[PDB]
């Protein structure tokens, strides 16, 4: 039969059957009875204020509190009269009907009703049903008081009292005697409950978006009749007796900003559900499991031993034995002897522990609840009337589809309903506050902070170290890993407990001994003063807030001034924003000023890709340090620089000390002489090692989740608060500016505040989205980088020791006992090689962590191993792992990451790596990318060109590795194989073809090998490929040393720019992006790729013609174009074109010619390109009003016209990187429109000597298409390459 609610009023006469006057167990024998109603059998409601342990004066509000976590509300005038008691009882009936509606409520019930507590705790022999114990029975009055008093015994399972002296507090107390509890040792007892239906908690969410664009009423409130099932699941645990006590999670209190909280056991963590039960280590899980199993076996022994009761003759035997067997799910043998089935007990334990939880109940009932135990909270709000059927419907609840609210959880939104659910005045709320004040005796600055805002950091005393126990293993031992996931189909298969037997009656004899212990509660002070000077969130969020009674303010960027003056506020935005906000305008431009300041606020709050630079950083929020200052004072300096040089470890202000004990070795002393069972022991040892790997990973994950995410969530909450405060301050300032003036401007220009409020809220929402994404990525990066390697090191050492021990054992015993051994030698040599990969999907289930972990792992810029970059005249790895580099300050290098390597031993770079990261078993898969410049041959050393072999990059550690060699016109990549053979990759440049653009030029090279193929990229394309299909099984273990390692001529020096080695697959669509990112630059390029320089000798080169230059004759000053020649010296071995030809285009200025001062780079600079010929000065001239066609520029004598603007402009006209420039001679400065397009014209120049047929490159309207469609300009007369002279190139 389904559970049935009995409906009746409060003034009904005492029937002594359904409305009795019992005595609560904690009342002992005082003699003050209480009326009590029953809803369902063994579920007694008793409406009255809980007064067992509290003083009568305790109820009124005082300066004290009870517990240091929750915020409390006092009220003495609750449940005063019969009307209030009747309303309480009606609300209880309504809530129970709401619970009974859904099938899951019926499953939760019918389980705390049919579960009868065992008769008698351990202080009784194994053959007695000692009914006279305070944890079983209570006494009820039969006769009307005054002449005759009788007491009869009545059973119970749950007694629901009223609220305590604090309405918010709800608890489920149990019964225990002489400091020993029968509710934990598999027995169970009657339990009480405290409750109040009206008041409910108010929570909030961050990731999601609120329905309304307002923060006056924000968040949600918890639905009544769902707080109740939390207490009922606690009651079910206590009643079934599995409320085992074990290691708590103590909050650390060794610092001045730590949270103070009472210890919390696993009972409060196993029922809240979600990701919280994952901070409970599997060792503690198995310990609890074993304790529960042992207790149940003990009760099996007691139940099989008991045979007669000597207290109440009315009690039967066989029916009670059958009922207890049904309750505990035992197995009855044909001889009447009970037992325990391991699978049945495991199923029961999982169903009772993981099967029911608050998150699952909320998801089933479609009710909004919090995300985790460690989360935000808000002051509570009451409900005006829970009985009015227009507000709360027992079929749906707060989400009535009639009023169009069953969507997006609209029913429980505080802002949208806003009318039927009053708030609670803060004139009676008492909270635990901490007063943080400066070291000075009287600073005038003493800040208050709630205890609910500080950082919660766990302590290392709360994590067990069962890994270090010496383990004995034999062929009969298999260890089962207990899961932490509940399939909801268990209850479906159970199907409403059809097989349960009807419970026996509740009429037994009365009790005699009623001695039982009762708790005593005491108040605490609510003020705690500490002296601190380390500025943090608690010191910035207060300075960002202005007093309520002030009217006019003015933002400023001085935190010291913000603390000193209450008039000003602190703003971490830009100085232009501060100036705009401080500006004062007139009535004419008020609307324009308002729009401008709102747009500026939105743009300033929306920033995600600041300082787009070649560096490998995806996203960053550049005002977190300026707004919060969390860590080692990240506010000062550059947050971007600090992040890029310190990794993700700079935000946190307390680095946890990990607990990674060394795991104990195995004791495989089974000593089986025959029956070849040693293989079973070996396999069991391997499985046990796997389980220990899993346990260590779980421990690391639990500690991470307990500390790091908590601190980062506090950071995110502070960010939300700061942004909201800034928006509110801006709106208040705008309102004051509007209100300052008289009615004239109000009538002339009209504006409403709702539009600007909505715009500001939208901006805040977008900014919070970006900040949340950044913080989540940072947290996952820290987890994957700074914690796992230590664990994998410890497990690798343990694996080595275990392999040695197993090898010694097998050699000493089994090698002689059994001939066949090579199979298990191969097993112990191969299986113990590969490590178990990490995977968060096994140790966590909720999508919030998994999705961002997957995104981080899919990201390609988070897989750097050996990020080599220049930073402060030193080489520091930017990968974040931390590698030791040995260099001195004597050497001098350019800032833009330039390395020069030669045969001299003076230049020495030593790198020691932390190659203990999760290893790559397959290997044969990586990439190496770098930028090279190589010298040129000087027609000397044919042996050097042909025979010589040299290299600068190598990895030779265990006589098998890989290296990259460079020859004269060759690129080689050699890898070694354990067998003896070697595979090599060859590439070369054509030099007899007379076409070359790589020689003495920067060139990007990438080598990428996978299991299938090894590929070479030099320009983003494939030219030469060869197969590496052979399985090499050679892994790079040692260091890589950068040196030629050969004493040769000093004339050779190799230039290197950017070394990056990836252990990740780089197949395609990433190499080209890397090329573009690392080659993109604002400045201009030389012939080879160096920055364009001033006062540098230059010569003409264009891709249109291979032989053209400008030369001025030594005898006579005439400049013109002649054809180029080859090298004058004859050399049949090799030949090349001539380069050091023509006249220089030096930028010589008489005012500043030597020691030019550092200037400021500006786009489209005004540069004059004129050269000097000894004492003759030339002038570049063009006839302003030219009427001819194809007219050359004039090299004229000196003219006294310099104030006129005949400047030359330089730019680019192609998207992809190149080595060329675009020159322009703009005669009119304000020519905002295009004067003309490109024109290549065949021209018969009117030369006196001869009519030269040239291809002149002028501004003509005959080739509009090229520079109108704007492709990548590679071939044109608009190249104008500037080729300097340097000692690297020998004439």
């Amino acid at each position: 039969m389904p559970v049935t609610i009995n409906n009746f009023n409060y003034n009904d006469p005492i029937d002594n059957n359904n409305i009795i006057m019992m005595e609560p167990p904690f009342a002992r024998g005082t003699g003050r009875y209480y009326k009590a109603f029953k809803i369902t059998d063994r579920i007694w409601i008793i409406p009255e204020r809980y007064t067992f342990g509290y003083k009568p004066e305790d109820f009124n509000k005082s300066s004290g509190i009870f517990n240091r976590d929750v915020c409390e509300y006092y009220d003495p005038d609750y449940l005063n009269t019969n009307d209030k008691k009747n309303i309480f009882l009606q609300t209880m009936i309504k809530l129970f009907n709401r619970i009974k509606s859904k099938p899951l409520g019926e499953k939760l019930l019918e389980m705390i009703i049919n579960g009868i507590p065992y008769l008698g705790d351990r202080r009784v022999p194994l053959e007695e049903f000692n009914t006279n114990i305070a944890s079983v029975t209570v006494n009820k009055l039969i006769s009307n008081p005054g002449e005759v008093e009788r007491k009869k015994g009545i059973f119970a399972n749950l007694i629901i009292f009223g609220p305590g002296p604090v309405l918010n507090e709800n608890e489920t107390i149990d019964i225990g005697i002489q400091n020993h509890f029968a509710s934990r040792e598999g027995f169970g007892g009657i339990m009480q409950m405290k409750f109040c239906p009206e008041y409910v908690s108010v929570f909030n969410n961050v990731q999601e978006n609120k329905g309304a664009s307002i923060f006056n009423r924000r968040g949600y409130f918890s639905d009544p009749a769902l707080i109740l099932m939390h207490q009922l699941i606690y009651v079910l645990h206590g009643l079934y007796g599995i409320k085992v006590d074990d290691l708590p999670i103590v909050p650390n209190e060794k610092k001045f900003f730590m949270q103070s909280t009472d210890a919390i056991q696993a009972e409060e963590l196993y029922t809240f559900g979600g990701q919280d039960p994952s901070i409970i280590t599997p060792s503690t899980d198995k310990s609890i499991y074993d304790k529960v199993l042992q207790n149940f076996r003990g009760i099996v022994d007691r139940l099989n031993k008991v045979l007669v009761c000597i207290s109440d003759p009315n009690i039967n035997i066989n029916i009670y034995k059958n009922k207890f067997k049904d309750k505990y799910k035992f197995v009855e043998d044909s001889e009447g002897k009970y037992s325990i089935d391991v699978e049945s007990f495991d199923k029961l334990y999982k169903s009772l522990m993981f099967g029911f939880t608050e998150t699952n109940i909320a998801e089933n009932y479609k009710i909004k609840t919090r995300a985790s135990y460690f989360s935000d909270s808000l002051p509570p709000v009451k409900i005006k009337n829970l009985l009015d059927n227009e507000i709360y419907t027992i079929e749906e609840g707060f989400n009535i589809s009639d009023k169009d609210m069953e969507k997006e959880y609209r029913g429980q939104n505080k802002a949208i309903n806003k009318q039927a659910y009053e708030e609670i005045s803060k004139e009676h709320l008492a909270v635990y506050k901490i007063q943080m004040c400066k070291s000075v005796k009287a600073p005038g600055i003493c800040i208050d902070v709630d205890n609910e805002d500080l950082f919660f950091i766990a302590d290392k005393n709360s994590f067990s170290d069962d890994l270090s126990k010496n383990e004995r293993i034999e062929y009969n031992t298999q260890s089962n890993y207990i899961e932490n996931d509940f399939p909801i189909n268990e209850l479906i298969l159970d199907t409403d407990l059809i097989s349960k037997i009807e419970l026996p009656s509740e009429n037994t004899e009365s009790l005699t001994d009623f001695n039982v212990d009762v708790p005593v509660y005491e108040k605490q002070p609510a003020i705690k003063k500490i002296f601190t000077d380390e500025n943090t969130i608690f010191q910035y969020l207060y300075s960002q807030t202005f007093p309520l009674d002030i009217r006019d303010i003015s933002l400023t960027s001085s935190f010291d001034d913000a603390l000193l003056f209450s008039n000003k506020v602190y703003s971490f935005f830009s100085m232009d924003y501060i100036k705009t906000a401080n500006k004062v305008v007139e009535a004419g431009l008020f609307a324009g000023w308002v729009k401008q300041i709102v747009n500026d606020f939105v743009i300033e709050a929306n920033k995600s890709n600041t300082m787009d630079k070649i560096a490998d950083i995806s996203l960053i929020v550049p005002y977190i340090g300026l707004a919060l200052n969390v860590g080692n004072e990240t506010a000062k300096g550059n947050f971007e620089n600090a992040f890029e040089i310190a990794g993700a470890s700079i935000l946190l202000e307390f680095i946890p000390e990990l607990l990674i004990p060394v795991v104990g070795a195995f004791l495989l002393e089974s000593y089986i002489d025959n029956k070849n069972k040693i293989i079973k022991t070996i396999d069991n040892a391997l499985t046990k090692r796997n389980e220990k790997w899993s346990d260590m990973y779980g421990l690391i994950v639990a500690q991470w989740l307990s500390t790091v995410n908590t601190q980062f969530y506090t950071i995110k909450e502070g960010m939300y608060k700061a942004l909201n405060y800034q928006a509110q301050a801006l709106e208040e300032i705008i309102k004051y500016r509007y209100n300052i003036y008289s009615e004239k401007e109000k009538s002339n220009i009209n504006i409403d505040f709702n539009d600007i409020n909505s715009k500001l809220n939208e901006g805040i929402n977008q900014a919070i989205d970006n900040i949340n994404n950044f913080i989540n990525g940072c947290s996952v990066s820290y987890l994957m980088k700074k914690m796992i390697p230590l664990a994998v090191e410890k497990l690798l050492d343990f694996d080595n020791t275990l392999k040695k021990n197993l090898l010694n054992y097998i050699d000493e015993n089994k090698l002689y006992l059994i001939g066949s051994a090579e199979y298990e030698k191969s097993k112990v040599n191969k299986y113990l090689k590969t490590i178990m990969p990490f995977d968060l999907s096994i140790y966590t289930n909720d999508t919030i962590l998994i999705e961002m972990f997957n995104k981080y792992n899919s990201e390609i810029l988070n897989n750097i191993i050996l990020n080599l970059r220049y930073k402060d005249n030193n080489l520091i790895d930017l990968s974040g792992y931390g590698a030791k580099v040995e260099v001195y300050d004597g050497v001098e290098l350019n800032d833009k990451n330039q390395f020069k390597l030669t045969s001299s031993a003076n230049s020495k770079i030593r790198v020691t790596q932390n190659q203990n990261i999760i290893f790559n078993s397959v290997f044969l898969d990586f990439s190496v990318s770098f930028w090279i410049r190589i010298p040129k041959y000087k027609n000397d050393g044919i042996q050097n060109y042909i025979h010589n072999e040299y290299t600068i990059i190598n990895c030779m550690k265990n006589n098998s590795g890989w290296k990259i060699s460079i020859r004269g016109n060759r690129i080689i990549w050699t890898l070694i194989d354990i067998n003896g053979k070697t595979k090599s990759v060859f590439f070369e440049y054509n030099i007899r073809e007379d076409i070359s653009e790589y020689i003495n030029r920067w060139f990007f090279v990438t080598i990428t090998n996978n299991l299938n193929n090894a590929k070479i990229y030099i320009n983003g394309k494939l030219e030469s490929n060869t197969d590496i299909k052979d399985i090499r099984e050679v892994i790079a273990n040692g260091e890589i040393i950068f040196k030629l390692d050969g004493d040769i001529d000093r004339t050779q020096f190799i230039w290197m720019k950017y070394f990056s080695i990836f252990n990740t697959e780089l197949s395609q669509s990433n190499i080209e992006e890397r090329y573009k990112i690392q080659s993109y630059s604002e400045y201009l390029k030389d012939f080879w790729g160096n920055p364009l320089m001033y006062n540098k000798e230059y010569y003409m080169f264009n891709a249109g013609n291979k032989n053209s230059y400008i030369k001025l004759k030594k005898d006579s000053p005439v400049g013109e174009i002649l054809t180029r020649s080859k090298y004058n010296q004859n050399s049949k071995y090799i030949n090349y074109r001539d380069l050091y030809i023509g006249e220089k285009f030096i930028i010589r200025r008489k005012s500043n010619s030597q020691s030019i001062n550092d200037d400021i780079v500006r786009k489209e600079d005004y540069i004059y390109l004129d050269f000097f010929n000894l004492n003759q000065e030339w002038r570049v001239y063009t006839y302003k009003y030219f009427k001819k066609e194809e007219m050359k520029l004039f090299l004229a004598p000196i003219y006294d016209s310099d104030e006129f603007y005949n400047t030359i402009q330089i730019k680019e006209y192609d998207e992809q990187p190149t080595y060329s420039c675009q020159l322009l001679f703009k005669k009119d400065e304000e020519s905002t429109d295009e004067i003309g397009l490109i024109g290549i014209h065949r021209f018969y120049e009117s030369g006196i000597v001869f009519e030269e047929y040239k291809d002149y490159f002028c501004i003509s309207k005959w080739y509009l298409k090229e520079v109108k469609r704007k492709p990548y300009n590679l071939k044109l007369g608009c190249n104008w390459q500037f080729i300097p002279k340097d000692e690297g190139w020998t004439e």
